[PDB]
C-alpha cells in the first residue's frame, strides 16, 4: 500500500516543472494527468468521490470516475492534484499534491454543501475541541492543554473577507496568525504535525477539504470538527432536504469513517511539513508522507529518482 | 563580532508577539526598540546611516542618532528591524530581522531617491551583469556562465503593477518567477546564496533595501548593480540638484565600501532562508544567519532562549 | 516493492531490544524471526539464497528454506538479520539489519568459499578498480578520476590482524582509514555513496557479505571487485575441487546478475548513514534505505510506529 | 562571550586534518596548539585549572598556565582539546573538542582524585537522581519520570572491565547499553539532550571530564551527581587528609559552582549531537554549541570558513 507514495509523487513531478511560470491551469492539468496515469497502473479498485469534479467539465478524476489496475476491494478515492494551484503558478510556498482512499462508501458526501467552518489541532489537545464554542475559548482551552501562553499560540486561517470577524476575534485574544491565501488541507494538516510552527486551524474552506484532510487525521491523530456552511437559503434548503442537521457538529470520523483509511501527500513548493520536487542533472529529489489508519504508522519517505544517466 | 546577532535576535523576538495580528506600526515599534537597547550595550559606536528615517517623522533610530555603549572606532550603522512589515503583521512566509556595520562613512546615502533599479546574483555569475541591458538578456548570460538551461533560472521579484513589464520579460524568456509580495533584501539575499532556489533578483524596490542587501553580499560574495529610479521629475531634479549622476551603474562597493563589512539576520517568520521565532512552554527559539567581509566566514546560529527559569521546562530538540 | 522494508524494519525493530544486552543470539535470533514472520506475509515467492546457513545448524532463514505467501515468480533472497551482531550486543554504531532480493538463480553461492578480499568504490572511480593491484595503486587511481587529493581519501577497513599490511600501505599511501570492528556491508554501501565521507572499502570480509554488499552496488551504482580468499590448503583443494576459478575477478555483476535487483537496510543502532531504533512514550521510530536496480531510484524512509494506540501520546517529531 | 566558540573551533579544524591517520599524538598535540593560539588572542583574564597537565609533562596548557588578552575578570579555564584522542585517530564517531569557563576559584580541584563515579540525566528526570541507590532503582524513575518502559531506556557506559558489574546489573533491569570506549563529556551532555538516544550516562570516568560535563549542565539543565572513587588505598587516604568526605555526594554546583558559567564544544568526528569538521575546496564547516549559565540560551552554530578564494 505504500506504492500509492508513487501517485503523488508524479503529480508533484508534473507540476514541478511548471512552478513559478504563472500557469495554473497548465500545472495543474499537468498534475491531474500525471496521477490519472499512475493510478491506473495501481492494485485497487478505486472509484474517484473527490478530485476535479463533475465529468461535464472535467475530464479526469472526475466524480464517479473507475481508478486502479481493477484488483481488490471496491474503495473510495479522493485526491486532490495540487492543493492550491495558485501558489504552485507564483512559486509560493506549501503547495501539496494529496491522496487519500477510505472503504467505499465511507467518505461524507462532497457536493452537499460547498463550504464548511473547520477547527483542527493535533493528538495532545484534540479531546478539548468545541467548535459551537467561541474561537476565543478554543484557543484557552487548546494553550493550557499545550502548556503554551495564549501569546505563543499560532492560528492558521484563510486570509479571506469572511474571515475579517474570526480574524478580529483571533486577534483580541492575543494569538498570532499565519494567514494563507490558499490551502487548508496543508494548513490543517501542519496545524496536527507537532514543532511546525502552527497549533490550530480555524474557520471555512472547501468541503472537500475538510474530507481530505480528516483522512489524514484518522491516520496520525489529533481531531478535526466541521459544521456544514451554506453560502446562500437555496443551499441551506437543498442541504436541509437531503437530510442533514444544520445543528450536527461532524467529527473526524464523520468526514472518513472507514476503519482502513490511507492518506499520502507530496511537496510540489517547500512547505513547513515537505520540502519542494528539485530538480538535478541526473534526476530529482521528491518528499512525501505517507500514513495508514489501522497501524497508525506514519512515513517520511525521500525518493531520489534517477531519470536518465548522463556523460 | 557574533554579538551583534542578539541585535537581530531581540528584534525578532519582539516583533515575534505581533505576526499576524494585523498592526505593521506596533510591530515595527516593538522591534525598534528591542534592537536599540540591545545595540547600546555592544562595544561598537556607530551612527545610524539607515534607519527608521529623519530626526521628526522617526522617534527612535533616525538617521545620525548615536548606538552603542561608547567605546570603539566609530563605524556606520544599518539596522531594518522588519523587512516587510506587512509579512509580519499578516503572519505571512520570508519576514526578517536586519542589521549591518561598517567602516564610518562607506556607507551610500539612502535618502540620495527612495527607490533604486536592482539586480543581483551569485558568485558564479558575480561578472556577467549588466543592469542596462533587458532582463532577458541577464538571464541568458547568467544561464550560460552556470552551464544551466534558461527555464531552469528562478527570478525573485517584487509583485507590482510597476513590474508588469519585467515580469512579462521574464516568463517570455522561460525562466520562473518567484513573486515576493515585500522583502527585497530576503530576495537578494536567497539570489546570492549558492543552493537556494533562487538564481537572480531583479526590479525596483527602496534604496535602503538596496544598501543593506549590498553589504551582505559584500561579506558572502555575488554582485548587486542598481540605479537611482526617480519617481516623477521633481525627485529627479531633487536628486540631480544634489550631484547625482542618475545614469551610473552602482555596483556593490558603490554602496558599501569598506573593508570591515558586517551582516546579521533573524527570522521573524517562517522564509526560505531562516526558521521564524517558535515558541515552546519553556522559551522560544530563533534562527539567524551572521556574515563578516573581513574573513568571509558565514554562521547559522540557532539559538534557545528560557523565557525563563533553570530546568522546570522538558529540554527542546532544534532544526 | 517498497513492502519489503518493513522486513528490514522489522527485523531491527526486534533486534532493537537486545542492544547493548550482550547476548549476540538472543538478537540475531529475535531479528531472525521477526524477518521471517513479516517476508511470508509479501507478495513473493522466494528461496532462501543467502541465510542463517545450511539446514541443521540453522533453524531458521536456512540455505534453501522457501519464503514469502506463496505467489509471485520465484527468485532469489538474501536476507543478514543483522551485519554484525557483536556492534548490536554491545550497543556500538553501525549496526544494520539488511535485505536483497533478485531473479532466480542469479545470486552467486555463497558457500564456495567463506572469505572473499573485495575493494569497492562509488560510480565517479567505478571503471578505475584494480583488485590484483597494490591498494596503494589503487588509492591513486581512484584519487585522480575524482579530482582529489590522496591525503582527502578515506578508506573503511575491518580492524584485523589479517589486515596489517593493508592497513599500513593505506596510511604510507597519506590516505586516511576509518576502522570498523564490524560491518562490511554498511562500509561497502558507505564507500559507494557519494558525498559519504568514505571513499572506498578495502580488505577481505565474508563471502555472504560481500554478495549482498554486491546487491546494494548494483542498485545505486558503483563497482565492487572481489576474489575469493581461502583460509588454508584445504579449503583452497575445497574450492577447487568444485570448479572455482580462484584467479578470477569478481565483479558486481558476477556476484549478482539479474536486472531486477532490490536492496533495503534498517538502522540498529546509529550509524552514518541510517539512525537506529529510536523509542519514545507512544512507540518507535526505524531509519531506513530501500533501492531499485530496474529505475534506479533510491529511497530514504523514516517511519513511526505506533506501540500502540490512536492518540493517546504526544506527537513526535522527524529527522 | 560567543566569540569563545573559535577556540573550539581552531582546536577541531586542526585535529580534523589528523582524523583517519593513526596518530593520537599528532592530532591531540595539533589541537592542543591551534587552541592555545587561538584563546591568547580573547579578551579574558583565565587560568589553565583543567588541561593537559601538570608544566613538567605538558608545555602547553599546563594548570596554572595564564592564557586570554589580559584584559576583564580573572577566571577558571577548562578545556579538553579532544575527548578521546584514539577516537580521532581511528576515525570513530563522536570525538568533540571541548571548553568550559566559570568565575575563578569555582571549578572543583581536578587533580584530588583521579577518577570519579557519575551519573547524569536530562532536565526532566534530573529530580529523581541518588547515586547512593542501586543504578537498577536510579533507571526506574527515570524511566517512569520520562513515560517510558525500562526496555526503553538508553544507558551509555564506559566499556572497561571496571564495569563489568555495573553493565551486567543495567542488562539485569532490561535498559539497553550504549558502550563507549572513550568520549564520557559527549556521553554525558549527550544523556542530558533530548532525543540523542541517550537517556541516562552512568558510571567511572575521569574526574577532570566530571567537571567539564557539570559545567556544561549547568548552562543547559539536568544534573549531573559524582563521588570520589581512589584507586588504591593510597589515593583514599590522599584524598582524606585532603579533607574531603568520601561518603559525600557532588551535585552539578559542587563541582561548578561560579554564577558565570561558560560551556562550548565542536565536532571533530560525527557524532549524535554535532556533526564531524568537512573540509572542501573552498574552506570548510564545522559544527559547534554554545551555553551560558546565566541566561540559559544554548546555541547551535554552524560555521562555513573561506580560508582561500580558488580559480
Ligand atoms: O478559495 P475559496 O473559495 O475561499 O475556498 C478555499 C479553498 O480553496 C483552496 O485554497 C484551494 O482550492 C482550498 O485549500 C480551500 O479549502
Ligand atoms: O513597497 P514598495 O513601495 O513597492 O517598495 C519595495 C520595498 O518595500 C519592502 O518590500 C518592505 O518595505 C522592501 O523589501 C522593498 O525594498
Ligand atoms: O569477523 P571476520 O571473521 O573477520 O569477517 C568479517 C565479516 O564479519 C562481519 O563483520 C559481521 O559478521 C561482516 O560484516 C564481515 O563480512
Ligand atoms: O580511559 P580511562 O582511564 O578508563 O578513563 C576514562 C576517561 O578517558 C576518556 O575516555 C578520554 O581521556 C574520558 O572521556 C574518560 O573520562
Ligand atoms: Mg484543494
Ligand atoms: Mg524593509
Ligand atoms: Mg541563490
Ligand atoms: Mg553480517
Ligand atoms: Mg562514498
Ligand atoms: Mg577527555
Amino acid at each position: 500500500h505504500m506504492e500509492l507514495v508513487r501517485v503523488t509523487e508524479a503529480g508533484a513531478m508534473a507540476a514541478g516543472r511548471w512552478v513559478g511560470r504563472g500557469d495554473k491551469e497548465g500545472g495543474d492539468g499537468a498534475a491531474v494527468d500525471a496521477m490519472r496515469e499512475l493510478v491506473n497502473s495501481v492494485s485497487m479498485r478505486g472509484v474517484v468521490v473527490i478530485g476535479e469534479g463533475e465529468k461535464d467539465h472535467a475530464p479526469m478524476l472526475y466524480n464517479g470516475e473507475e481508478v486502479g489496475n481493477g484488483d481488490g476491494p471496491e474503495c473510495d478515492f479522493a485526491v486532490d492534484p495540487i492543493d492550491g494551484a495558485t501558489l504552485m503558478s507564483k512559486g509560493m510556498t506549501n503547495a501539496i499534491s494529496v491522496l487519500a482512499v477510505a472503504d467505499r462508501g465511507t467518505m461524507f458526501d462532497p457536493s452537499a454543501v460547498f463550504y464548511m467552518n473547520k477547527i483542527a489541532v493535533g493528538p495532545d489537545a484534540a479531546h478539548v475541541l468545541d467548535i459551537t464554542a467561541p474561537i476565543s475559548e478554543n484557543i484557552r482551552a487548546v494553550a493550557k492543554v499545550k502548556d503554551l501562553s495564549v501569546r505563543d499560540m499560532t492560528v492558521c486561517i484563510l486570509d479571506r473577507p469572511r474571515h475579517a470577524q474570526l480574524i478580529h476575534d483571533v486577534r483580541a485574544t492575543g494569538a498570532r496568525i499565519r494567514l494563507i491565501t490558499d490551502g487548508d488541507v496543508a494548513g490543517a494538516i501542519s496545524a496536527c504535525r507537532p514543532h511546525s510552527g502552527t497549533d490550530l486551524l480555524a474557520g471555512i474552506g472547501g468541503t472537500p477539504e475538510g474530507i481530505i484532510a480528516a483522512a489524514a487525521i484518522r491516520c496520525m491523530g489529533g481531531a478535526i470538527q466541521a459544521q456544514l456552511a451554506p453560502r446562500d437559503d437555496a443551499e441551506r434548503r437543498k442541504a436541509l432536504e437531503a437530510g442533514y442537521d444544520l445543528n450536527q457538529v461532524l467529527t473526524t470520523e464523520d468526514l472518513v469513517s472507514g476503519e482502513n483509511v490511507f492518506f499520502c501527500a507530496t511537496g510540489v513548493t517547500d512547505g513547513d511539513l515537505l520540502k519542494g520536487v528539485r530538480y538535478y542533472p541526473g534526476g530529482c529529489t521528491t518528499h512525501s508522507i505517507v500514513m495508514r489508519s489501522k497501524s497508525g504508522t506514519v512515513r517520511m519517505i525521500e525518493a531520489y529518482h534517477r531519470l536518465s544517466k548522463l556523460n
